[PDB]
């Protein structure tokens, strides 16, 4: 659910604040994402996209008709680590994959404050 | 932004969970929505819906292109009371005032946890 990656986002990335931090950053860090992403950072958001959509793709998550943010499952953290309880059933698994990917994906690409907040209408 | 819509929503409601707690509420609470609101809180969802509605319309917004929850405003929290700052342009404080009025209405309206992470495309 979104919530827990926000919680995961937290956990990678200690102080984060991650609504303020990746919400509105790049072309798709956000709802939406199109164009050409700006830097590696909007490369993870955008390799989260793609692994959503190949969630409702996938057979294991045929019964889940809302989006995979409104999926729940269950992780852990433990010091920066992030953990996808190995008790998840196969849709919420692949979806905590996601998220655990993306959390991790932020943590090790540089933030660049000049990309935050574009205007997508121009540049995406 | 909706960062600082997440922090009105804690400002009114100390006990708050915003995401956790209003994202994946009703029809209305989520990604836009449709159908009838399912109830009070679902209504005050209705509504912020309505007011970035307007604000995309309304002039002073003009400049603005991207989705109201990309606008920075100035707000403050102190004793449960949410303060859009009179200093604030039109269009940040018509946003603010969305926002505002939507954490007001989630304080006043009763939690219904039967009514979340509703199959939309059943029910609304
Ligand atoms: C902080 C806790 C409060 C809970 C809020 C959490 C939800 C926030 C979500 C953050 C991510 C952003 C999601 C917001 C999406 C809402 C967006 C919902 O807006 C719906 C309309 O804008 C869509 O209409 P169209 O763009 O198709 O209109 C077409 C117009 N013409 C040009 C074709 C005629
Ligand atoms: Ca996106
Ligand atoms: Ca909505
Ligand atoms: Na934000």
């Amino acid at each position: 659910a979104l919530w827990q990656f926000r919680s995961m986002i937290k956990c990678a990335i200690p102080g984060s604040h991650p609504l303020m931090d990746f919400n509105n950053y790049g072309c798709y860090c956000g709802l939406g994402g199109s164009g050409t992403p700006v830097d590696e950072l909007d490369r993870c958001c955008e390799t989260h996209d793609n692994c959503y959509r190949d969630a409702k793709n996938l057979d294991s998550c045929k019964f889940l008709v809302d989006n995979p943010y409104t999926e729940s499952y269950s992780y852990s953290c433990s010091n920066t680590e992030i953990t996808c309880n190995s008790k998840n059933n196969a849709c919420e698994a692949f979806i905590c994959n996601c998220d655990r990917n993306a959390a991790i994906c932020f943590s090790k690409a540089p933030y660049n404050k000049e990309h935050k907040n574009l205007d997508t209408k121009k540049y995406c």
